[PDB]
């Protein structure tokens, strides 16, 4: 048995402009796994959502085809995670978004890359 | 502005034995994105959690180094998603888990691969 | 200093039909890295080429957007590697190919997934 | 039928120091796929080899567990490709290498991430 995993119970959108997005959020109990670390799925969801925001900031609509993520450092309760998303390639039919998460001490938590199919403007 | 994304508000563990895990869950409103599809992060979290369960079913403890996921078909409200995880490679220090999600009609929703570092027994 | 890495100096196409591909090849010296193992790029290239063959076998043309690979066991000189490719998802606009490599002892060497844009 | 795919028939190592690597190479005929573009496996092998070089430059030895690559723009015959590698995370047990390839016009060709187990 285990508890539900939730993401974006709180957040602040600091920047969302022209393929560049910055969002902060506070790690809470629903963010965690059984070992008291930020859940792998929670962290991925932070990245994915900010990828979607990048797509919107480009004035586009899109759907994710593929995503890859590297976990570097555990996130902990009360951490303020800064999620920065950037469109690193804007193609005709596809976009590639890089998203990285750093904690309040500037240490890299995780990084992810999203391969998006643009469905509209 | 957007709503929180949640995963495992409900579930049933059908099978969890020797590196093979099957878990069902019902897609609900907190599962969805703004377009009314199962959120990319939600689906990833379903897969990741079942990967962790595979690790446990092997009698091991581990941490995810890297994960990749392919989105094939949208999940929808009230879908019953069947999440099946399998350890496809059990190494000395690393494990590779394949996890796939199918809906109640047997259609493939998504598939993911997790590269785990075994930290204990 | 290091030597060039080559792939497909030899191969045998056992099957190439309707999204299902099997190709065999023998690991040679040009296949190897400094440690005498099959080079990661060599193994990846085997997989990618067979992905392209799956694409051809479906009567389609496509361009690879993204690829992921997991290395499981080292390949060695004189290994006979069996490369099997399958289209695990055939969409209207995208295809997903799974490719796996096993050696002559049936041991899993590596596996990869290719995300293709149908052109 | 298809020809062998080769990588590093030529190269110049511009920098290999403390986790930072730059290597250049000229795309040749053995680099190409049937469509006359740089082969996906060729590009990947360029990236992987430079990842291995980052590893060496850190004074470490390692084995690649997993790799991901995104293809952004086709490489062409006679392109001069600049391959840049960096260790973006150096852990005790694992390293993560980012590798990117740009052509002579400064256009991004591809980028890849390597997940290495330090041995």
């Amino acid at each position: 048995h285990f508890d539900a995993i939730s993401a974006f119970e709180n957040y602040e959108i600091e920047k969302m402009r022209d393929g560049h997005v910055v969002v902060t959020t506070k790690v809470v109990n629903s963010s965690l796994n059984y070992y008291g670390n930020a859940h792998g799925g929670y962290l991925f969801t932070l990245c994915d959502q900010i990828s979607g925001l990048v797509v919107i900031s480009l004035g586009l609509d899109g759907v994710t085809l593929q995503s890859s993520i590297n976990y570097l450092k555990a996130g902990k309760l009360d951490d303020v995670l800064t999620i920065k998303g950037e469109c690193v390639h804007q193609g005709r039919t596809t976009c590639v978004m890089d998203v990285d998460i750093t904690n309040q001490e500037g240490r890299n938590v995780c990084k992810a890359t999203f391969t998006m199919f643009v469905t509209g403007q």
